[PDB]
Formats: structure tokens, C-alpha cells, sequence
């Protein structure tokens, strides 16, 4: 298999808009952190749309099926990733935002982050590789490949050679200037710090093998993620750079996302996730400080709508907490999501009772079993929007919940809008909002 | 790697196949012989790539003539110095063009297969029940039969002859003087107790399959604690309980170059020292050009930092404060410098040299300069200095103040302590006999630093142990506890006679020869007191 280092990076690596060329200022008339971006899978493409007003502002060309967008954290550049390795860096600022440089870091690919550290913001950027197993360090501006580091290496238990070792989350710290990189295969979640890349200091914290998906507790300071073919979520201090502790779900293949804070009526903060393998949701508590006896213990398990589920969901202005079941082959479930009510939760051993949104019926797609996929919130915490995604020639949709009252808000449906799957609101992925 | 039994593959389209008695005798001879220039991979490193790919682009008759004739640029003429037969050479020409089979890996499960606890920790000593004088002790490698020599400082007897792992390439003592380690160029380690009424291996394990480097734990604090080991093969480094050897933390070497920055299959871990300013092993990793401060107060959340360096890194040595690791970048003729406390490189300078090899080096207060470190050279008769304090002599500092010639190219070893005002340099691989047999010794009081080059003294070590028969190679001075005395090895072939000649530094005249018919192949010495604490 082919490897791709910094002369093959920087071969790709094009800067079509050089920083002093850019603005100085938004020169558009566009509410950015209430934009959500959209991708549009099979068509290597994503849509800027108006959180407010649900108008597609622009369609931007990227690499093919986009897996995330993620924002630099003062909210002014939008960074996507393709699944084939290829980066686009956009400025929102532009009087029509377009791509200004791009790069290719390896030949399969899936993550990036931007670094979220208070003095660090619109510093850099990384992204992770499935294949060649490695990760990269972008300057912020213009994506000119810094430091690569390959992550072939021990696996954490058996301590023997992994040859593929590949970069699944990755997430940045607000505690320190740091990156935090899931290593699948050898069960390692590394912090590297981005403050000098000559003399790199990182941790690499031995955690459990195939570490996937993760997000912050609602402090920003803990990074639960999923070892999910092990059932287990793990949890690092991100302050102190230390594994904390490692406890099993109940369930089958955890798959958070980045997962769903919020403040259980009885147990205090908690972080929850769903599961891929059942259709079992489960709460890991986590406030050492204010309720020491329920920190990372799994304090409840309950099902949804079913099994093959993929992302949870809540924001602080909702007291709802939405769950999808994208992957169920059942089309009646795969098509519908699960919502409960967090304020009549009790945490007293019975199963808490869910609303059933029916979503792709709302969108009135009348081909194929379309998939319903990834609760995603406005900037004021008021709706949240679902992807109704089907096949690249047949009708897919978006639709728009009120989540004050679980109603119908508005179903987005364009010509232009192929296979939508991830949808990533400017605001709440700059701030880690979730 | 050479003694393991393979598989002959196929021949695919074009190339012409090996039986499996051909193919065997061909992998052996390629690693015996060859891998040391070439490569485990065959991806390069002194000589050029030999994977199929690129083979077969040459063809077979370019790689027989290469083989059989040699070039001046560093490729021997296996076939006409008759030391491959024309069988074998066409055996090795059809080797490269087949496909290289991985070679083995060395993780945890292959290393507690190895591992034996001879004496449990609890069942050891408590004191010292030997009336041996411990830290004036002498560890000699006796090369080629697998052993190391323990031999009095003050009264030059050998005390016992040890079995370890083959061709001993270092030892090295723990921070309290108690544990002696021994690695074999093979991988094998031997852990010794110094407080046995009659010293011997209390445990041993396999790190993996060519190494070189071994070193204690030397923070304050962490006396005993651990053990680090560095391999060549697996490209690899693991950290051990300095007490049993238990294999705790295995890291892999493999990684991308610093200033390329591409992918390198197999970066060999060089020189491993200790700091004393934090609780970190320093790891040279050669091929990539990383220097690795790796913090052992954690092992499971794993704190080290990488820093880039300069390719080619080998041997290196701290400077007289402890503070500043300097160490060669050989082939690019650099040293390079860093803190230790801080944990960032500070200097990277060129020797004006061709092939600095230090050692660890010699580190002395020079009369107008200041303090320095200096280093000879393989690839010429050079000695540089360099500056090694940057607050009390700044400008001086991580700068080459003054380059000398010595006796001639070929030098492997510079010594000094902090007792002798002499400057000692050896000259091991120099083509000359008259060169390879003597030592050169400066007298750092008599340093000027005027610009001129400083004289030397000659000593005629080879001569003083009465041995001109076969090849005697002197190599590596090193001193007793007090540094009073220096000693060096009369390094001749297994089947001729060999010595050790002690010198009195005040007088530079002989002071006794060792000679004895179990002293095979001597080659490093290592005085427990000055490896133990740093002093050179
Ligand atoms: C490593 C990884 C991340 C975390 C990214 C980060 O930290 O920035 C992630 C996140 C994601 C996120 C992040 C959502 C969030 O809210 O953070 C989304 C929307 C997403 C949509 C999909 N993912 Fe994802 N995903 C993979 C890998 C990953 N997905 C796969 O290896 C996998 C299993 C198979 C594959 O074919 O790629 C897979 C299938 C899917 C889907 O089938 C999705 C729905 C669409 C698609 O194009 O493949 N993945
Ligand atoms: C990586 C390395 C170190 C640092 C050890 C540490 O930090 O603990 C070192 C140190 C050393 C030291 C350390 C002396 C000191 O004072 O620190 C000695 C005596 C030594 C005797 C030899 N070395 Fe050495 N040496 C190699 C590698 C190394 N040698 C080789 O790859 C090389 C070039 C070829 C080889 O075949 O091994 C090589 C040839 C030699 C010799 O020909 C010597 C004289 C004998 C021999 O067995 O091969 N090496
Ligand atoms: C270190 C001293 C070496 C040893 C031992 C062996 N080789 Fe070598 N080889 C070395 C160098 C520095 C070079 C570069 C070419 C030059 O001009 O010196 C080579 C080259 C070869 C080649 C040619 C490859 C090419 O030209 O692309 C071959 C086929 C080769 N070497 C084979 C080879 C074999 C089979 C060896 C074991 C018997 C061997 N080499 C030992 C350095 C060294």
C-alpha cells in the first residue's frame, strides 16, 4: 500500500486565496454562526444554508462524500474532509465564500479538527487518516502540512506491532493547547500538544482497543469515547492528561457521535450515548466534583426505537433528548427518531417513555426507505434538523423540528440537495456545544 | 535474523527461482553480511535500496557485477577479495530480485517468553557480601566468546569471567552501583547483582533481534527503577523493571523522517542516556532524526517529547553540568545540542569534520575557552571543541572553538576526567598499524586556544603489551574511580593474544599489562563509578 508524506502533501496542497488576499472583515451579509453545512455525499459537494430562514446561500464543490465539517473557533473558517483524504478550508468572511486552499493528506480519511485552546484560536488544523495511519497539523490559515506523525505502533494490552493503526476522533482541548487523537486500532488516545512542533510533547494515553467516537462532557474539560467493538467508554482528563476511568455500556457497539450532554433531574450532569448493535441509550455521570458517587458509573440503560442507531442528541435551551436509528433495516424505524423528555426523567429503574417523530414522513418522500440521520441544532437551541437521506437519483430532504413543541417546522427539499447527511451548525461546532 | 530458516518464495514474471537450500544459504549470508549497510527491509541506509522493485529494474547482471566488483564509494568487492565464492554471488545477485519475507517482530508475548528471574529480588543480598572495592570495578567485554571480564581497578585481577549474550556492546550500571547490564549485539540482556559473594546474571531477557544500546534510570529519586533497551532490529525501544526486568513499555520506532518528513520503515534506536534533570531516558532514533525524552513516571499516560534533530544520530554524551545531551549526526557531520531541562533542541553545529564519533565524549574546563565537550572523528584525524556553557561563557557557547588533528583517521574514542589534565585519542580503524596500535594525549593545561594546533605525546600502547602478531586494534580509554589511571583495550582476533594496558595519567608511562588466556576480543571497558555517575 502507497504512503503518502510531505512531498505528496504538498504536491496536492494549493492555497487559491492567500491570506493577505482575504478580507479583514465579513464582507457578506450572512448570520455565520447561525449557517449549518451541509454535505451533500455523493456529489462532493456541501450547501451553506440559513439557519433561520432555510434559504440555500451557496453550494461549494469539495471532495467526494464529505464525512464532517468542522469550524476554526472564531467561527470564520469552515473545514471539510472527504472520505478520499481531501481537504477544502473556506472563508465565510468572503463576499461569496468559496474554497481558499486545499490539500490531500492521505488515500482514506475521515476526521479534522481545529484547535479550540483560548489564545490558539484559527492557529491550526488536523486531520486523521485511515490509511497511511497518520495524522497531520495544518497551519490554520493556508493548510500548509506542519507535522506529520504516523501512528503505526504497540497496540495498549498485548504491547505487539500494529501496522494499521487507524485515526478515528479527533477532538480538540479547551483546557490546554492540545489535540486529542483516537488511535483504533492500538487503543491509544493521544494529546498533542500544538504550542512547538519541533520539540512535540504529547501523551499517549493507553486507553482500549477500537476507540472510534467521543466528545467533551459539558465542561470541555473530560473526553468520553467509544473503544465501541468492546463496549466501553472511555474517559481522560483532558486538565491533568490521564485516563480517568473505562466502563462498559450494557449495550452492543456504542456510537455516540460526540454524544449528548445535559443535567438529569436526579443524577446531575450526565453524558449520554446510543448504541449501533441494540436499541439501548446509556448514561455515564459526569461531575466528580458536584456528585462524586455517580461519576463515570453508567447510571441508566433504556431503549429507543431500535438498534443500528447512530447519533444522540440535546442542547442546553431544550429539554429534549433525541435519538436516532439511521442504520435499523426496518424502514418504518430507520425513518422515525425517538425523543425524550429529560425533565420527567427520574433514574428510578423503569424505562423512560419516548415520543416517535416521524420524520421521513414529514418530509414526504414517496421512493425508497430513505434513512433518517443526525439530530443537529440552531445557535439559539430552538430547532433541530434531521437529514432524510436517500440514494444520489431519488428524493432526500432535510426537515426542521421545533423543539419547544416536537412539531413540524419546515421541510428543505432542492434539486441541489443530494444525499444530505451531516449537517453542522457554524455556532454550536465552533463553541463544542452538545 | 541470519540464523532464522525461511521460506523460498516463488519467482514471479522475469526472474528465475531459488531451491530452498539455495534460498537459505543466500538469507544468511544477506543477513551476516549485508543487512548491516543495506538494511532488515532492504529499504537502505549506509548502501542503497535492494527491494524488488528496484532490483529488478537493474537486472541480474548489473547486481552480480556490483556484487563480484565492488565501488570506491563504500561497496565491497565481494567477489574479487574471494570473501563471497562465484556461487554465492550469483546466489545473492538472485536473492535481491525475490521477494524479501517480513522478518520477525518482538513484542511483550516474545519478550516474557525470553524473560528469566534467576534471583528474585527478595531472595538477594541486602548488603553487599563480596569485599570487592565495587565502584574501582572495570566491566571488560570479551567480544567474540559471549562474555564479560570483571576485573579489579587497583589491582588488575580478574575477579570472574561472566557468560552473557553474544559480543557484549556495552554495560552500564544503575544509579546506586548495585545492578550491572550487559547487551549483546543480538538482543540479549543480562542484569548482574554486585552484592553476590560471587556476582552473577540474576536475570536476562530478549529485546529483540540486533541492539546496541542499554541505560539505567539517573534522575534523583529514581535510583533502580527502571532499565531501558534499544534495538536496531525490531526498530524499537522497550522500558524494564530495574530490578527484574520485567518488560513494561515497549515503543515502537517507526515514524516519519523530521525534515523530509516521510515515512521510514526502519529507524534505529542509537545511543540511550539518562537524564538528571528530569525522570527521562534519552533515545537517539537514527534514520528520522528524533531525539526522544521519555518520561518513565507514567508509563500508561505516556509523556515524551520528539524533537528533531538531525539524521544520521549515533553516539553522544552529556556535557560537564549534566544539563546538555551532544551527540553526533555523523554522517552530516553535526553535533547536535539539547537541554535537557527545558526539553528543546539548542544547537545544531557542523564539526568542520568528516564523521565525528564521540563516544560520550570529553568534557574539561579549557584554560581560555572555558568549558567544552570535544569529540574525534572516524572519517579524519580531527578533534573538535565545542562550547557547553551558555551563561558563563555565552559566546562561546554550542560554537566549534578549535579543531586539532590527532594521530590520524579512524578515531572512535576521546577521554578525559575531571582529575587528569590530559586529553587522550584513540585511532582503532586507521589502515596504519603504527596509527591503530598507539594513542595521542593532550595536555589540556598547555591549551591556548591561540588558533595553533596543540602537540601530542605518542603512546605506543600495542607496543607496551609486547603484541604485533595478527591485527592488535587499540580502542577506548576509560578511567579508574579516581582518575589516576586510564585504561585501554589491545583489541586482536579470537585466536591471537589480546591485553589490556593500564597507563599512569601523572606520568603517561606504563603502568601494568593485563593479559590472560580467557581475555578474548577485549573491546569496551567500563569503570562502575564513572558509568554509574556520568563522568567523562
Ligand atoms: C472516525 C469517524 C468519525 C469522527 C470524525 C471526527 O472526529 O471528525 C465519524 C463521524 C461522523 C459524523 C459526525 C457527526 C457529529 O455530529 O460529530 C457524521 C455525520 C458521519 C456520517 C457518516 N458516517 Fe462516520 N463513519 C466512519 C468514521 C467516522 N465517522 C466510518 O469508518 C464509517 C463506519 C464507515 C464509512 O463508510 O465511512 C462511517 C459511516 C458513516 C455514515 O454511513 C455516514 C452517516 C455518512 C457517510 O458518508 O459515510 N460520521
Ligand atoms: C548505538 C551504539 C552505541 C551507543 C551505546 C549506548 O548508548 O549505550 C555504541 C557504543 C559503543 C561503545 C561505548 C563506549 C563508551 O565509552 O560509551 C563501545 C566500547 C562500542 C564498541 C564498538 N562498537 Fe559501537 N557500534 C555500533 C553501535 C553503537 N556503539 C554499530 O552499529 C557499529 C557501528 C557496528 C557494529 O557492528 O556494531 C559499532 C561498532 C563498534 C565496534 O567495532 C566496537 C569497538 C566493538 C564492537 O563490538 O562492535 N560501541
Ligand atoms: C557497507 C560497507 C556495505 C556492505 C556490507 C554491503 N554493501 Fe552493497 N552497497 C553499499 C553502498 C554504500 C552501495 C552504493 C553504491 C556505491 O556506489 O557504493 C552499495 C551498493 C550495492 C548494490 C548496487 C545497488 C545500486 O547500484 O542501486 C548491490 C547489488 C549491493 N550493494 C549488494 C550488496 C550485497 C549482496 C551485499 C552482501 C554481500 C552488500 N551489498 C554488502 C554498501 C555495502
Amino acid at each position: 500500500p502507497p504512503e503518502f508524506g510531505m512531498k505528496e502533501m504538498r504536491e496536492s496542497w494549493k492555497v487559491h486565496v492567500a491570506p493577505e488576499d482575504r478580507p479583514t472583515q465579513q464582507e457578506n451579509d450572512w448570520d455565520l454562526e447561525n449557517l449549518f453545512s451541509v454535505t451533500l455525499r455523493d456529489a462532493g459537494q456541501i450547501a451553506l444554508i440559513d439557519g433561520a430562514t432555510y434559504e440555500i446561500k451557496s453550494v461549494l464543490d469539495t471532495g467526494y462524500a464529505v464525512h464532517i465539517s468542522r469550524l476554526s473557533a472564531s467561527g470564520r473558517y469552515l473545514f471539510v474532509i472527504g472520505r478520499d483524504g481531501k481537504v477544502n478550508m473556506i472563508d465565510l468572511w468572503m463576499k461569496e465564500p468559496t474554497t481558499v486552499a486545499e490539500i490531500k493528506i492521505g488515500s482514506e480519511a475521515r476526521s479534522i479538527e481545529t484547535s479550540k485552546m483560548e489564545g490558539w484560536e484559527d492557529k491550526y488544523a488536523i486531520a486523521g487518516a485511515y490509511w497511511p495511519p497518520q495524522y497531520v497539523i495544518m497551519d490554520g490559515e493556508t493548510l500548509e502540512p506542519k507535522k506529520i506523525q504516523s501512528t503505526r505502533g504497540m497496540t495498549y494490552d498485548e504491547q505487539e506491532y500494529h501496522p494499521e493503526p487507524r485515526v478515528a476522533a479527533i477532538l480538540a482541548s479547551h483546557y490546554r493547547p492540545e489535540f486529542i487523537v483516537n488511535v483504533k486500532e492500538t487503543g491509544k488516545i493521544l494529546l498533542v500538544d500544538y504550542t512547538d512542533l519541533d520539540n512535540l510533547k504529547t501523551t499517549e494515553i493507553s486507553a482500549e482497543r477500537f476507540l472510534h467516537d467521543g466528545g467533551l462532557d459539558g465542561s470541555h474539560r473530560y473526553f468520553i469515547t467509544a473503544a465501541n467493538a468492546r463496549n466501553k467508554l472511555v474517559v481522560i482528563d483532558t486538565k491533568e492528561g490521564k485516563l480517568v476511568a473505562i466502563e462498559d455500556t450494557g449495550g452492543q457497539t456504542p456510537h455516540p457521535g460526540r454524544g449528548a450532554n445535559f443535567v438529569h433531574p436526579t443524577f446531575g450532569p450526565v453524558w449520554a450515548t446510543s448504541h449501533m448493535g441494540d436499541d439501548s441509550v446509556a448514561l455515564i455521570g459526569t461531575d466528580p466534583e458536584g456528585h462524586p458517587d455517580n461519576a463515570w458509573k453508567i447510571l441508566d440503560s433504556f431503549p429507543a426505537l431500535g438498534g443500528g442507531s447512530l447519533f444522540i442528541k440535546t442542547h442546553p435551551n431544550s429539554q429534549y433528548l433525541y435519538v436516532d436509528a439511521t442504520l435499523n433495516p426496518e424502514a418504518e424505524i430507520s425513518g422515525s427518531v425517538a425523543v425524550f423528555d429529560i425533565k420527567a426523567m427520574t433514574g428510578d429503574g423503569s424505562d423512560p417513555e419516548f415520543k416517535t417523530l416521524p420524520i421521513a414522513e414529514w418530509a414526504g418522500i414517496t421512493e425508497g426507505q430513505p434513512r433518517v440521520v443526525q439530530g443537529e441544532f440552531n445557535k439559539d437551541g430552538t430547532e433541530v434538523w434531521f437529514s432524510v437521506w436517500n440514494g444520489k437519483d431519488q428524493e432526500s430532504a432535510l426537515v426542521v423540528v421545533d423543539d419547544k413543541t416536537l412539531e413540524l417546522k419546515h421541510v428543505i427539499k432542492d434539486e441541489r440537495l443530494v444525499t444530505p447527511t451531516g449537517k453542522f451548525n457554524v455556532y454550536n461546532t465552533m463553541t463544542d456545544t452538545y
